[PDB]
């Protein structure tokens, strides 16, 4: 399938379709993929870029008694480096059910919370392995 | 209230998520969406279920769309086989990526859409 | 090489590993060390194992070190609890954190040092 | 005690162990075997290393035996190629299915048994 962005190591694919969270995250899976998590400033940049003025599901979503924010494909999640890449004022939990994230400002500063039940295009992320 | 059956402890919903908002339920329990690994599991579940549908940790995943257990219980095709209604699962629609408990029965499974919302199971261990 | 029991085949091993060896082992080929959810594959395991001490998939994990399967089945304490030898796990010299079939009886399994070498079962679901 | 680096605690022991007892301590403690992901990280557990040898969490993973991190952290096999000493991994033996870092090198990681016993780095991130 065309549509795979290649980035350092990795191949990302910016839906055309949207989809709830967990059914973008399907479909990521359907593809050998899961959708994207977001580990330095350069991948950040790339995400936002790509994305333009859209608004993409990413691999961010709550998980564990405490709801803390964790990554769909396992990378542990970073708080401390993660910090610099939510939009001001987010994550706001509006009416206490925003419980996966999202890229939508054009910016370093770009992800936000939002229900997982809401329809989004998805970024979806599957590493390269070479031979 | 949690209903205590062989080692496990269930929460049958009373307010209906999809499936993926129920699991995040289930999790905030520190549990999740049941899995169903025995005949007398399955008759306790829609015993319990008195007729009424709930989502369970059915769910597709690879690139085969293999169903599988959210709470990473292997899944068994040859012994899950008997689990489904009959017929089940027809991804109807091209696009019922989940499963829930529907049939008062031990052919009791159905695939259904994962954005649908029904009641839910969730299932958490005892530890003495 | 592989024994078939009711939707999954097992691999019972000649040569011994230490526990992490022998799931390295299953992991090449397409299997875990083998998880035990029920009666009738308690009694097929120790039944086959005849007698022998094999390496199965118990492990303690976590920060408490609750007794797991490597295979990701969420473990059953309550239910498992018949399957161990009386008095285990005993968790001698406060270093076994692995588990294997020892005695051929429903009550089978010992806690013994991952780093000891014994034989192993792997176990892959038939797909 | 725990030495702090972006985001994350690490825990260099003082007592060898297998790769998998190792891995189990750190468990014991709320960690894993560590992860590298970066040029930076790799540069400060080498030189925190100073020239002795430590198991990571390097491990292989599948079928196919690609090399991955216990953590979970997914593998990226082309941004990690700089990490290997050259040469490296050479599955001496056919039985070297862990690593460690070993060269005081960017070009650091070696393959070796998992049953060798070497000192070990545990790796946690902060966590609010
Ligand atoms: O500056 S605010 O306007 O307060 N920002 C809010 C978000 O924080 C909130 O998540 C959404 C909900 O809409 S949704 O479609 O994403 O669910 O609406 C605005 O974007
Ligand atoms: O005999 S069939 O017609 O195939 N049975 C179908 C199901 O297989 C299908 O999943 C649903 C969709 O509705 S839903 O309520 O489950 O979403 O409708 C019928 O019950
Ligand atoms: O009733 S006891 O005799 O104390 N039971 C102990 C076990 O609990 C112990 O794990 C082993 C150590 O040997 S090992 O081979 O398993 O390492 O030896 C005995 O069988
Ligand atoms: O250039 S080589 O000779 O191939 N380098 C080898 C390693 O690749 C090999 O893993 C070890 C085994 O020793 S061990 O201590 O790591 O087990 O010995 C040398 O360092
Ligand atoms: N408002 C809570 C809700 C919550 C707790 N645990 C969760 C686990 C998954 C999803 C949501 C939650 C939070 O942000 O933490
Ligand atoms: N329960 C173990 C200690 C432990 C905790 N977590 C673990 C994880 C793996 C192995 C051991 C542990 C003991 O007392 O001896
Ligand atoms: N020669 C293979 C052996 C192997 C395949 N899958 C594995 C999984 C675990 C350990 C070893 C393997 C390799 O090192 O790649
Ligand atoms: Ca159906
Ligand atoms: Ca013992
Ligand atoms: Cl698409
Ligand atoms: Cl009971
Ligand atoms: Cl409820
Ligand atoms: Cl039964
Ligand atoms: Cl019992
Ligand atoms: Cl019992
Ligand atoms: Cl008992
Ligand atoms: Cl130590
Ligand atoms: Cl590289
Ligand atoms: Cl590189
Ligand atoms: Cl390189
Ligand atoms: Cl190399
Ligand atoms: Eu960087
Ligand atoms: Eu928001
Ligand atoms: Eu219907
Ligand atoms: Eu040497
Ligand atoms: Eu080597």
């Amino acid at each position: 399938s065309q549509g795979w962005k290649y980035f350092k190591g990795n191949f990302y694919y910016f839906s055309l379709i949207p989809k709830t969270w967990y059914s973008a995250e399907q479909f990521c899976v359907s593809r050998n993929s899961h959708l994207t998590s977001v580990t330095s400033e350069s991948e950040q940049e790339f995400l936002y870029k790509t994305a333009g003025g859209l608004i993409y599901w990413i691999g961010l979503t709550k998980a564990g008694m405490e709801g803390d924010w964790s990554w769909v494909d396992d990378t542990p999640f970073n708080k401390v480096q993660s910090v610099r890449f939510w939009i001001p004022g987010e994550p706001n939990n509006a009416g206490n059910n925003e419980h996966c994230g999202n890229i939508k400002a054009p910016s370093l500063q770009a992800w936000n919370d939002a229900p997982c039940d809401k329809t989004f295009l998805f970024i979806c992320k599957r590493p390269y392995v070479p031979s």
